[PDB]
């Protein structure tokens, strides 16, 4: 197809996209399709001659949609939200049209330059210490990573290279392999699985630190682990502090963990994938206190800041520490800040979102979700049959029917079978817990109310 | 902004995208902007209140465009092409609207299922051995990687885990670190830098194999290296054969290298980033012969198959070998086939491109570029002042002005300073060479002719 055809089809696609998101409430959130449903519905080979756009769109609706879990439905309360905003979609369109591969400055100056500024803009919205800002003379700076899982691996690799060099500077005949055997990384027992994958890929041992009563990593527990492992001849080199754990959105104590990592010269990476977005609101910023001790900080605007997926934000205090793993002020070589060499103009999404919503719009968005979260929490607190299982700070409420895990697993099955809303569970200290996460950009109090009524009703039937 | 605003702005964006690509020939390919030009032109902070869409679009045109290198201009003859097609853009739009994160089957069945089928469709277009196809009972299969650089690291990690397990089976006290010290990987001296990055990240030694007269890796040179390294107590575990090297688009000999890797039980990964797309044309398929010996095969539809960047295609013969590094028939867990956990619905781009162009349209596209490449080659062969430096098989012509490297470096500077076309050089055996790569989806004979006339003219002035 050509430009004139695109002008026509592109506009049709725009209406199709708007129609989908606009009438999404009428879709069943979770699909009834069985694994393997798709292959028999489409040809086993690509067509020799063109199919029409109309035919493809019909297939999207009749063959693809039945196998889609609608992340953006007001009734999707699973995992954590993923971002969807029209400004981000407009930027993605422009991004694909410009279509440059920013593997070097010369490949498209703006592809690299806009990103550094967007990262400073965002760094300021979060009130990050200046050490993380690029500005005109900063040693630090930020980069867009493809995802938090990748950001963590990047930080682990930078940390691995750094401690290897420190060990080798003092004892030159030491090999990389010999050093790997002694390296140990730590993360909370509530840390996301991306940390274990990073340890596995990095070839190092990863040890979980027992979390406290509020599922937070504490100085005492970290120190205990450090002493035991150093005594055994292991070398702590990397710690991942999680702000906004997946299970119950708890927060590791950065003010306690930071000083320890500093004293032991341990690389401290902060994973705030979900919660990070809330930090642009002054009332939640205290949760990030202690980030001044972090060597790297990361959160996903593609979760809770409306920047469509393919946008994880990472900052470091020393580009040299990051850069050393893959070989001030202005950044010209992002290829040394990430695993892949190529990259597309993703900073455009941030620019459009930040400018079209404005900081105030983004704050209102966060605050509304937190309000909705508390509305759901209030419902649960009013019913003596249920219990809230963890402090509710952001858009996640962990709850359960007072009773056995079997009862709650049954409640979850009833909810999934009903197909009205979609939630997922988790285990908090072996205990089965239901998670209610405010996800959709357009969830309203009504949806939360109906979701609660639906859940309360099923619970009643079950209790009988 | 809301759906109705998007219906309006999205359509405006469509026209803006079409206008840009349509009038791209009137843009200067390479920018005159200096590093750091952007920061002073935009605010140091995000706006508190919304900016208008009109204002953003004006900034795109006045502030962003001057810092963009136009990859899609008919006059961009640098590196290798990157993909840009309207069907791919249409799919990307849909992809962002559905906006699912396919980290598991349940997160969106179709996000995972369509991908496996598209990979089989593409596998069939390339006439890959059936061992690489998923089908209904295959052990192999394909996955979309974010890029070839990542695909190579994935294969290296799978290979690293495989040889480590084989070894610890013989010597169970052998640690991962002890094994890493003995591992050696190989690639041609013409291999892309992504291979060195993979070795660095994987913590293993990478050794370059001298290429022959046609810049191809040969059995003799590989064997020589293997014998020397095994004798030194090193363990070969991974070889990257490159089909379509960046410098001169040469091809490693798979028929020679394959048997050796098989006999030595060395993981053979095939990197065909650019050239891979040509293999859907029967007249170029012989270049891929020997892929039956490969453990993993990869090429980028986002280079030369019109699937907009963020689309690298990788196949393996044994999902178990790949999967083992991150832990038949239907694939439900792509999270064990790649580094990141999340992923978007990228298979949509393949589906739209394959269906809207049809195999025949894709083959016509490839053939036209190869024809244009030979047209340029013919021009060079007619002028006794120049020489072609390597066999021309696909869309790349390596040439130089007969004489010193200094003369050619001067010619390149003249070309870049003129700002009419954009090319990059490379060194072939220390010799400075100019590269002419057919890139744009809309390059025509006229463009190639004008580019040659422009180059010939500058060469004349210089020679005087
Ligand atoms: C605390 C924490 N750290 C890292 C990650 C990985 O982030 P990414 O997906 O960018 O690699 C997670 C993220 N996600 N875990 C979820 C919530 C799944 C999910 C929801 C929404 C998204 O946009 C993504 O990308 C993933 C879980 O269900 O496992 C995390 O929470
Ligand atoms: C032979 C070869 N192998 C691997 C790679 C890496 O691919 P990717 O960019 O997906 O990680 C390359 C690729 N690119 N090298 C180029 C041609 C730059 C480039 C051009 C067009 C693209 O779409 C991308 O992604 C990159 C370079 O000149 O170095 C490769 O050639």
């Amino acid at each position: 197809m050509n430009a004139s055809d695109f002008r026509r089809r592109g506009k049709e696609m725009v209406d199709y996209m708007a129609d989908y998101l606009e009438g999404i409430e009428g879709r069943q959130v979770y699909p009834d399709v069985q694994p393997g449903y798709l292959r028999p519905l489409i040809p086993a080979t690509a067509p020799q001659e063109p199919d029409t756009f109309e035919d493809i769109l019909q297939d999207v609706e009749k063959i693809i949609m039945p196998g889609v879990t609608h992340w953006h439905s007001p009734y999707f309360f699973a995992y954590f939200p993923t971002a969807s905003s029209y400004p981000a979609m407009l930027a993605d369109m422009l991004c694909g049209a410009i279509g440059c591969i920013g593997f070097s400055w010369a490949a498209s100056p703006a592809c690299t330059e806009l990103e550094t500024v967007m990262m400073d803009w965002l760094g300021k919205m979060l009130q990050l210490p200046e050490a993380f800002l690029a500005g005109e003379a900063g040693e630090g700076g930020g980069v867009i990573q493809g995802s938090a899982s990748e950001a963590t691996l990047v930080a682990l690799l930078a940390a691995r290279t750094k401690v290897v060099r420190r060990l080798q500077a003092a004892s030159p005949g030491l090999t990389q392999g010999a050093v790997l055997e002694k390296l140990v990384a730590y993360a909370s027992d509530q840390a996301h699985s991306s940390v274990e994958r990073a340890g596995l890929i990095g070839g190092v041992k990863l040890k979980a630190i027992p979390s406290d009563g509020k599922f937070a990593m504490r100085a005492s527990a970290l120190q205990e682990a450090l002493e035991r492992d150093k005594a055994a001849g292991l070398i702590p080199f990397f710690v991942v502090a999680t702000l906004g754990t997946t299970s119950c959105c708890s927060f590791d104590n950065l003010l306690e963990v930071g000083p320890i990592c500093h004293e032991e010269d341990i690389w401290l990476h902060v994973d705030a994938a979900y919660a990070g977005s809330a930090f642009i609101c002054p009332e939640f910023r205290h949760l990030l206190n202690g980030v001044e001790f972090a060597d790297s900080f990361n959160f996903n605007p593609h979760k809770w800041l409306l920047v469509n997926f393919d946008c994880s934000a990472m900052w470091v205090k020393r580009r040299t520490d990051l850069t050393g793993a893959f070989k001030s002020g202005l950044i010209t070589d992002y290829r040394h800040w990430q695993l892949p060499l190529g990259r597309r103009f993703r900073s455009l999404k941030m620019w459009f979102v930040f400018r079209m919503y404005g900081v105030k719009g983004l704050q209102a968005y966060i605050r509304k979700h937190v309000q909705l979260s508390h509305e759901f929490e209030a419902f649960v607190l009013q019913d003596p049959r249920f219990e809230v299982c963890a402090e509710v700070t952001l858009g996640l409420v962990c709850f359960r029917l007072k009773g056995s895990d079997g009862l709650n697993e049954a409640l979850l099955e009833r909810i999934n079978s009903a197909r009205k809303i979609h939630l997922v569970p988790c285990r908090l200290r072996g205990q089965f817990v239901l998670r209610f996460a405010i996800c959709s950009r357009k969830v309203e109090s009504g949806h939360v109310r109906l979701a609660w009524e639906h859940i309360r009703g099923l619970a009643a039937e079950l209790l009988a």
